[PDB]
């Protein structure tokens, strides 16, 4: 019954407070492995070391399946400003740009607030000079000021080379103020030159302003090392708790394993890959099963445009109709302070009462227009429910994508929270009798 | 009389904390002049900076004294662990290492607690081996966990070399979590062989830990290019507001002007420039003189060994009986809490009474054993009384001597209230009755 799991939530929930499985999973990833970008030699460590964990964890079956991915290799990176006052910058590749010239780059900048100020800029106006976006991301606990500015990293390349660029740095999509560049994922488009791009720290950023604001020109000098090599195979690395009654039923819950190259990917999403493990082994290591099966999806490739979530969503298309309910912990390691849904309209009311349980663990009921995460954000498009258990992510824009996620970023009690919040999620849901389709239109 | 004088002070608190001065000062530094390593390129732009802009702030003399100053060159620093399980470091050259060897340099690591359980070890114990001091800084208001630690820094190397050791590597001297190597001035021993000698970052040693705690050995990879010119000159540069009856008599209020090469030397110690540079210009704009002379000097080469102070001392041997009092701002912008004196047994509470105008502003009465800062810190061996403004630098560590001091880092209330307690100090003292001297026995 209802009541009877409710129990055995509370039961799990104290399980997660109590054992440092959560932290460990996330310290042996970090140690053990490090960072592991999708492509390079660390993306196999990643996968062997997943599948020797998930193995020594007890789980029912443990496995693997291909995804293929790009390979890009970063090198050297060197910036500075030339004039009007010689000062060095630090600075990082965005991830899969190109190599600058080998004669060199420097060049006059020309600053932008936004991508959409640089967008609206005249042809030309660019040429032989390199765009600065300087805008400054807002620190929210739902990372919305992220969603906000993120754009420029994706897509400045274009918009810059548009205009004639032959280069664009962009202030770190960060909320911090240390010295650190953040790197991430950016999109060159076929029909527009391809042009080296990087972001400096938040600090640099201030400098070329302070400089600026003297109605000086600052030149720059950047370097970029990067290599593009053909595609290969990935993983995504799969664990299940099997079910009994409705075993041929899916309840998802997932991480991505891959991650940035300069920090060990600690909160990017070793973090994440910690909870939903160790919420499945809690569940495992109970004396009753759950009536579906659990399945932690590992997923490869998130950093590169969710490579593995899609391959996921077409490998798994004819058990979609199976899979109970999706969710996706890749929002590091804040507590939960929110389940959102994406469920029938009729099932909505149902699944919030379900989850009363996590509200002394601090879970507030939420609303019915859930995404999910990143790797299931495709899924509700092909009828797959989701949920988004909301994280606390003030904290998370300060490391996300530096040499600085590492381990020591990462609370342990509010890991162990989250571990907490997911094992009663995957068990309520895991034994829930609500009827979660058809999902209502977008 | 002290009643008119106690009122000037308490004025001159007010102008502190009205006047945006003593920020712009540091942030004129950092902008247009940035690090200023001694012997660098930097060292002559940051010493035109300074004449210029104490010129421009109107002090009746400004002028600059040489000091003879080390060359060396900071080039490319990379490490990283290559087994049991290859990641990358974060690391830089200890201020004067030499390079790495052309054929480069890879050795198994050992861990020492401490730089004294380095020097315990055996001898040979090391050949062909790379140190590692792993030693954690306390955080304190005072810093007397750096005092602790620094050690390791400054004599690491010479002790590994002793062991046979090829390198060392160390924890950096800091108090942060930051992905940030703290570098600073290391010295080798004639007669002991040089080695590469590098620091590397908090969570780095935090991972080189996880690693032996697995019972297993480290091995690195280890890369520095420097390289060491023949000496030059840099200067103290000195200004005065003028005296009236007691011209002949100085109050010595400094900072030193050079830094570090991989920040932008805000707190450490443009932020001390700003407050002694911006309390003598508050007390030039007095309607009222004082009657010693107050000199602002902002000496060289500190970072290397106190060369400028030591050269000042020496340049000036004549005129110390006529320097009434000699402070030093080197603590960062942290505010400062208590005064304390090396002054004669007969002055100490006639000056505690004078500074209690400070109190309001949050600073204590203090002790007669101060060292005073550190390019004064020679003084009272020579008959100089001095006093130590005593700042919190609880958070001072987490930037101090990493890429990360940057402007940012100053609070600017913080540095006001410095601004504040420096104007009221060079006000009382310049216009104090009180017999300083003779200094008691150490
Ligand atoms: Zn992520
Ligand atoms: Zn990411
Ligand atoms: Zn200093
Ligand atoms: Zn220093």
């Amino acid at each position: 019954s209802d009541d009877i799991n409710q129990k055995v939530a509370e039961q799990l929930a104290q399980k997660a407070q109590s054992s440092s499985l959560g932290y460990d999973i996330v310290e042996s990833l970090t140690v053990e492995v490090g960072p592991r970008l999708a492509g390079s030699e660390q993306d196999k460590v990643a996968v062997d070391w997943a599948i020797a964990k998930l193995q020594s964890l007890g789980f029912d079956r443990v496995y693997k399946e291909p995804v293929t991915v790009p390979v890009w290799r970063r090198g050297i990176a060197k910036a500075s400003i030339l004039s009007p006052f010689p000062q060095p910058l630090v600075v990082t590749a965005l991830g899969g740009s190109i190599a600058t010239p080998a004669q060199g780059l420097s060049a006059t900048i020309v600053r932008f607030d936004t991508l959409q100020d640089l967008q609206n800029a005249e042809a030309g106006s660019l040429n032989d000079k390199i765009a600065f976006i300087d805008a400054k991301t807002e620190r929210h606990r739902d990372g919305k000021g992220y969603g906000q500015t993120a754009s420029g990293r994706s897509r400045g390349a274009v918009a810059a080379a548009e205009k004639g660029a032959v280069g664009i740095i962009i202030r770190s999509i960060g909320t911090d103020h240390d010295r650190m560049a953040h790197t991430g994922m950016m999109r060159y488009e076929e029909g527009v030159t391809a042009i080296p791009a990087a972001a400096i720290s938040n600090p640099d950023a201030d400098l070329i302003n302070a400089m600026l604001k003297r109605d000086k020109e600052v030149v720059i000098s950047l370097e970029l090392g990067s290599e593009r090599r053909g595609e290969t195979t990935s993983y995504n690395v799969i664990a299940e708790v099997k079910g009994s009654t409705k075993a041929d039923e899916i309840v998802l819950i997932g991480a991505h394993l891959d991650s940035w190259d300069e920090g060990t990917g600690a909160i990017d999403d070793g973090a994440g890959v910690a909870i939903v493990t160790a919420a499945a082994k809690h569940i495992l290591d109970l004396p009753q099963k759950p009536e579906r099966t659990i399945r932690v999806v590992l997923y490869a490739a998130e950093e590169l445009g969710l490579l593995g979530g899609k391959t996921y969503a077409k490998e798994h298309e004819a058990e979609l109709e199976k899979h109970y309910i999706a969710a996706e912990s890749d929002f590091g390691a804040g507590p939960i302070y929110q389940i959102d849904w994406r469920v029938a309209d009729t099932a909505h009311s149902p699944v919030i009462n379900a989850m009363k349980v996590a509200e002394p663990l601090g879970v507030a009921a939420g609303n019915n227009k859930a995404s999910g995460g990143p790797d299931v954000s495709m899924l509700p498009a092909l009828g797959v429910p989701v949920a988004s258990l909301r994280q606390d992510g003030s904290d998370y824009f300060d490391y996300h994508h530096t040499p600085n996620d590492t381990l020591d970023k990462i609370n342990p009690e509010a890991l162990a929270q989250n571990v907490a919040v997911y094992a009663q999620f995957a068990w309520v849901m895991a034994n829930s009798k609500v009827e979660l389709r058809p999902l209502p239109p977008k």
